[PDB]
């Protein structure tokens, strides 16, 4: 969720 997109956002 937000905890996955927020952290992944800076990875993708």
């Amino acid at each position: 969720w937000k905890l996955l997109s927020k952290a992944q956002e800076k990875f993708g």
